[PDB]
């Protein structure tokens, strides 16, 4: 485990990193909150965030919508980030979670927001899976993903977990790595803890963002890349479960999962079931990018020591 | 606030009742939990706790479809609310918070459940609202009721309020004190922290479980006590907005809510306006149950001391 996490303006022993039972983060998962990676270059000895500032940009925005006043102003959280990557010493890849949560209640009604609020950052170091060469199976879900409307996916806070804990918990219990749901149109929306993308007839294609997904920090960094370095804008349209028997390729992207290949789905092979050419050239980039190997990209790069 | 808590079978100070913000409970609000009331009859100097059998049942059974094992069987956590509710020496009505929650990850996938489990019991004072007595005013809400098939409403689990807070918050700027959410057949389900009856042509009316609600106890005990009392079953039926324009009566029950007559939606007047007779006949009844008066319905009541 790591040594320290960072609450509320400073690095404390990661042993006391906790909330009362009576906290709405606690009780509710009333936590808005951000995964964030940063990246090890053994070749120069450095550490790279990788932009956080979209990461920041979009708490900031998910917090309206949830009428959560910031317990201070996103440059501190910044500063926060740092500070912990380094009171850690993380020589390594490293996940981290930035949160902004509801504290203790300051109204009778318990499903009002409080406006006491705090921060917190959580990082522990990781290493890549195996399964990114690899290639994973997928399943469809039996469980639907939740509305905009009703629970919307695209803020990412505790709570909403839960649609994706059921999806994830029967691919798991059903020999998968992770599953694909359905929305209330019956259209693809994402994985349980990634976006999904697949191509066809040569273009790289990805749902809307109203096709009740999190608009996916990587996902938006794949667009760039595919449009910038491959000429080939990534359409955005609404696509059908049976589509992706017949697609050349499948992968799933997001801060966790970083670009994970789906060579079978519902046991049917992807194409012809091995990792897709436009796969490994958008993992070539995107590793490229994250480890900072390729200049023309620095500026999404955080340098932490 | 009260001296203690009670967390994984004893007593604590209630300064310490935490959980690390790594826990599925914390992050998520991987808890589920049961509302249970504790009502004090002044006369005979007894606290009775209400039905928490039904209670207890309900979460064992809950517990089986989140794949959650109980850290310790029902029974001790019968013991458990005794416990708590005599440490903190309670001599009036309480609200309690019965909690089997997850702990610590013990898998690298974190959307899968631990087999590290916890319990927790919380209680504090409260007394009646004179809203009990005055009625309350209810609005339409915009945010549809999350589903069966996405996140279950009848699991009653911390991560599944998102879509009771957001209504019940919408409700509260516009004006008023809860909020009707219509599901996604377009049909009444509940409020954001009750459930809902109206009366029509004489009836006792209220949507059936396949409407998006959560099972109330309360909601049960209404039905029983509707049927042995005034000889009334509660239909169980669909039930469309409009018919609450044309209602004689409206009102909500819950643990916490108790029995709310409901006199205004969306600034229309519920039949005349004024507190209904089958409402007043209810809380006559419910009162009288749920303090200890009524030697029929004893068997519902846990005496403390
Ligand atoms: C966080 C998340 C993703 C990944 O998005 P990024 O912004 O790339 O980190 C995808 N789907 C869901 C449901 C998520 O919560
Ligand atoms: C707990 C709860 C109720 C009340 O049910 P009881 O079993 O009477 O306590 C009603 N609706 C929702 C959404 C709830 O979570």
């Amino acid at each position: 485990p790591p040594r320290y996490g960072w609450m509320n303006g400073q690095c404390i022993p990661w042993d006391q990193c906790s909330l009362h039972v009576s906290t709405q983060a606690a009780f509710f998962g009333a936590s808005l909150f951000e995964g964030v990676r940063a990246y090890w270059n053994a070749e120069r000895e450095q550490l790279y965030v990788f932009r956080l500032d979209e990461h920041l940009r979009r708490l900031e925005q998910s917090a309206k919508m949830l009428r959560m006043k910031l317990s201070m102003p996103i440059a501190d959280i910044r500063q926060g980030v740092l500070e912990l990557l380094r009171a850690n010493e993380f020589r390594s890849d490293v996940h981290l979670y930035v949160a902004s949560y509801f504290g203790i209640n300051h109204d009778p009604d318990p499903l009002f927001p409080t406006d006491d609020t705090g921060v917190y950052v959580t990082g522990t170091a990781v290493s890549r899976l195996p399964l990114v060469h690899t290639g994973i199976s997928a399943c469809m879900s039996s469980w639907r993903r939740i509305s905009d409307d009703s629970v919307p996916p695209r803020i990412k806070i505790g709570a909403n977990y839960q649609n994706s804990r059921l999806a994830q918990t029967e691919a798991r219990v059903n020999g998968y790595h992770t599953s694909v749901l359905l929305n209330s149109r019956g259209k693809v929306s994402e994985t349980p803890g990634a976006c999904l993308l697949m191509v066809r007839d040569g273009r790289v294609i990805s749902p809307p963002v109203t096709a009740d997904i999190l608009e996916s920090v990587t996902r938006k960094t794949l667009m760039s890349l595919s449009e910038a370095e491959l000429d080939s804008p990534v359409i955005e349209r609404d696509m059908d479960r049976t589509e992706l028997y017949i697609a050349e390729e499948v992968f799933l992207c997001g801060t966790i999962a970083e670009i994970l290949p789906v060579t079978t789905i519902d046991r049917i092979q992807v194409g012809d079931g091995e990792v897709g050419p436009v796969t490994r050239r958008l993992q070539e980039l995107y590793f490229g990018v994250t480890s900072g190997q390729l200049e023309a990209y620095k500026s999404w790069l955080l340098p932490v020591y």
